[PDB]
RNA sequence: ACAU
DNA sequence: CGATGT
């Protein structure tokens, strides 16, 4: 089981978490940052995950590439594959940016097509997936 | 347990 | 050490 180079890597960060969340896609082969979402003030890690998936998506889908998407994360892959995040985060006055956004890339999942793989990031095998923010 |  | 999720 070998990685497929031609591919897009996402991965969120965070500051708490809940806490602040971000994210960002990076080329799998070389690095290059292709998008990063402006820091959202709560969320959760599993939020960010889904977000920068869905955002993927968008992305190659706008730009006609059947790239696949690596995540290292179980829950956001199933979460994209059933078109349902499955957040326990509470719903309030500061909560109410990321759940906007989640809802909205539901919404997004609900409305359009894709064939993009959504493709397991081995790090045991592997290390750290390419989009990760060395912070741990 | 597994993945973050 | 704590949290988010299946
Ligand atoms: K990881
Ligand atoms: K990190
Ligand atoms: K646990
Ligand atoms: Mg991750
Ligand atoms: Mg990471």
């Amino acid at each position: 089981e070998e990685i497929i180079w031609e591919s897009l890597s996402v991965d969120v960060g965070s500051q708490g978490n809940p806490g602040i969340v971000e994210y960002k896609g990076v080329d799998t082969k070389t690095g290059e940052v292709l998008f990063e979402r402006e820091p959202i003030p709560i969320g959760t890690n599993n939020m960010g995950e889904f977000l920068a998936i869905v955002h993927g998506l968008r992305y190659l889908k706008e730009r006609n590439s059947r790239k696949p998407i690596y995540s290292d994360s179980q829950t956001a892959i199933k979460w994209v594959k059933d078109k349902k995040a499955k957040s326990t985060l509470v719903r309030n006055e500061e909560t109410a940016l990321i759940w906007k956004l989640v809802d909205e890339a539901e919404e997004w999942l609900n409305t359009h097509t894709y064939e993009t793989p959504i493709l397991k990031w081995q790090t045991d095998k592997w290390g750290e997936i390419k989009a990760d923010y060395g912070r741990k």
